[PDB]
């Protein structure tokens, strides 16, 4: 869908895993 979402999906969701 988004690539932003993709690369903040890994920056700011793997602070929180």
């Amino acid at each position: 869908e988004m690539r932003l979402s993709k690369f903040f999906r890994d920056a700011i969701l793997q602070r929180k895993k």
